[PDB]
Formats: structure tokens, C-alpha cells, sequence
């Protein structure tokens, strides 16, 4: 049911060169919280783009969903006033209010939040409250106006290993959210383990205790039902420097890590591609230069697993990353 993507406003694709064909929702990030109103801004930069947004990408897909995003990886900065708009009704109010009215002045189909992360108990209880009263608002702003009804989504930390799952409210997420967007990558970076290579975001990691399968896990256990959870697949992976060219499989000794590199220029390489079934991930290597990231053998035994386990779907971050299409056409293959 979802095949979703996130198109990141500041990644340098223009929106209509988004192809909305392999697509049924489509994520437009981020609109600002404003810290001191607790409104829903867009930045003077972004205006255009978002307010033409939806119009430009149904012009080729018809029938394709959008969704404003809220938030972002802004730090704990950015988790901060999110936490602070939460802690009081006001407040929740004024971002609950300017989110809805923001959504319908610019024609999106509804709302993604993306407070990364609940980080106490009193985060979860306030973010429960924060998506009732949300719900609650949606509800009655629809059937006030006649308007079909708002979206609701939220992108929430994909494993135990990216944050303590324990402070999202399962429960308050299954009754008030249409799915969440659960981001099962970043779980192994380059950043964290700079002196062995691994699989950034791997289904299954026998040598530990987290992966995307132990985050899905986790969040079914949580109260969420497997129909309302849509998998993240990660556009970009991560690089390291080998110690040894002729050493280069997964957990092999590397010198350091060199970032995160996006799909598209990790083909660019060339080199030798690799891919291993027990963790699911894709690795390339071309000299000392390792990467660890999703191809297409990854992607669609990514899908596979979603479409088995009955998620919802899945969702790309982020579009721009791609090379021609060729992920976002390949999970959509494997969907069916
Ligand atoms: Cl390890
Ligand atoms: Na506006
Ligand atoms: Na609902
Ligand atoms: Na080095």
C-alpha cells in the first residue's frame, strides 16, 4: 500500500524531475517549526517549491499522494523545541493548528512528522498527547470544512540501536496515525565503526543485537500493527578506507571511515559489487575504497521482506540519491 518517497528539498533535484511513476506518496521535507510561535513555517527558500509541490508531481502521476514533513536530522537542538512545543496543550495547539492550515493553503494531502527523537518517558506521554489531539484536529477540520481528510505519518527511529525505542508510545501511534515511516538505517556507520566494515542498515545482524529486522520486531511488539509500519530504505551508504585492497568483505580491518555517499555515486565507482544474504546488504570495493549500502539485490530482498511480513510498504530516503530511477523502479517491481 505505500510505496513511498522522500524528496529532499535542499538535494538539487527540482520537483518536476521528480518521477512520481514509481510512487504512491510522496514526502516534500521539511517544513520549519518555528521555536518561538510553535507554528508550522515554510523558509522563504522553500515556498515555491512546496506551495507547486503537489500540482507539478500529479501532473504525471495522477493518482500519487503528498505529505508535508515536519522537522528533520536537525540535531538535538531540533529535538529540543519539538519537545518543548509537546510538553504544553498551547503549544501542541499552535503547531497542530498552522500544521493543518499550512497543509491545505499549499494542496498536500497531509502531514509527516519528524521529531527525531522522543528521548524520556514524559516525551512519550507528550507524544502521544501531540498526535490524539492531532487526530483529533484532522478529524474535525474535515468534517467542519467538508475537506477530505489530512494524512497523518510519522518518521520514528528504526532500532533500538539509533534510539531507545521504549519512548515512542505504540499504543497512541496505532490508534491516531495513518503508518509510520519506521527509519531502519544509519544502523552501522562508517562514523561509529570506523575500523571494520559493515552493513549501515542490515535486515539481519547475527554478530549483535540490532537491525532493521529487530526494529520492525520491536515496533510490532510495541503495539503497532504490521499494516500501519512502512520500511526505510536508505538512497546512500556509507565508505571506508580498507587496510588491505585484497581484504574487503563485510567486517574487514579498515584504517578509517570516509562519510556517506549516495547511490548514485557509489555506482559511479565501478569497482566489484557484492552481496550478502544473511545480513542483506550490498558492499562494492575498488582498490582500498569499501562502501556498504543498498543495490538492487538489497533493495528488493528489503521489499520481499516487507511484502511477507505484511507491512504496509516501504519509503526512500531520499529520491534525489537514486541513480535514473533505478531503485525506486526496482522496489516498485518487486512490490508488484
Ligand atoms: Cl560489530
Ligand atoms: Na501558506
Ligand atoms: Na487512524
Ligand atoms: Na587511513
Amino acid at each position: 500500500a505505500i510505496k513511498g518517497g522522500y524528496w529532499y528539498s535542499g538535494s538539487g533535484l527540482a520537483v518536476s524531475d521528480i518521477n512520481p511513476s514509481h510512487f504512491t506518496h510522496l514526502f516534500c521535507a521539511f517544513a520549519d517549526l518555528d521555536p518561538n510561535t510553535n507554528k508550522l513555517t515554510i523558509s522563504s527558500s522553500n515556498a515555491a517549491a512546496f506551495s507547486t509541490f503537489t500540482q507539478t508531481v500529479r501532473a504525471k502521476n495522477p493518482s500519487v499522494k503528498t505529505l508535508l514533513s515536519i522537522g528533520g536530522g536537525g540535531g538535538r537542538a531540533l529535538a529540543a523545541v519539538f519537545a518543548n512545543m509537546a510538553s504544553q496543550a498551547s503549544r501542541r495547539k499552535s503547531f497542530i493548528d498552522s500544521s493543518i492550515q499550512l497543509a491545505r493553503r499549499n494542496n498536500f494531502h497531509g502531514l509527516d512528522l519528524d521529531w527525531e527523537y522522543p528521548s524520556s518517558d514524559i516525551d512519550k506521554t507528550n507524544f502521544a498527547s501531540l498526535i490524539r489531539e492531532w487526530r483529533a484536529a484532522v478529524a474535525t477540520e474535515s468534517s467542519t470544512s467538508g475537506t477530505p481528510a489530512l494524512l497523518l505519518s510519522a518518521a520514528v527511529g528504526g532500532s533500538d540501536q539509533i534510539t531507545p525505542l521504549k519512548y515512542y508510545p505504540g499504543e497512541a501511534i496505532a490508534n491516531n496515525l495513518d503508518w509510520v515511516n519506521v527509519m531502519t538505517y544509519d544502523l552501522y556507520t562508517s562514523d561509529s565503526y570506523p575500523t571494520l566494515t559493515q552493513p549501515p542498515a542490515p535486515l539481519f545482524y547475527p554478530r549483535g543485537i540490532f537491525s532493521a529486522d529487530e526494529g520492525i520486531t520491536k515496533w510490532i511488539q510495541s503495539g503497532v500493527p504490521e499494516s500501519k509500519l512502512a520500511l526505510g530504505l536508505p538512497f546512500y551508504g556509507f565508505k571506508w578506507r580498507l587496510s588491505d585492497p585484497n581484504n574487503h568483505g563485510l567486517f574487514a580491518p579498515a584504517t578509517q571511515g570516509l562519510g556517506a555517499v549516495k547511490y548514485k555515486d557509489i555506482v559511479n565507482t565501478g569497482g566489484q559489487v557484492e552481496f550478502d544474504s544473511t545480513y542483506v546488504t550490498n558492499y562494492r570495493f575498488k582498490g582500498t575504497d569499501w562502501y556498504g549500502y543498498d543495490d538492487t539485490q538489497s533493495i528488493s530482498a528489503k521489499v520481499a521482506y516487507a511484502k511477507q511480513r505484511g507491512l504496509f510498504g516501504y519509503f526512500a530516503w531520499h529520491i534525489e540519491q537514486d541513480s535514473n530511477w533505478a531503485l525506486s523502479e526496482t522496489a516498485s517491481r518487486a512490490w508488484g
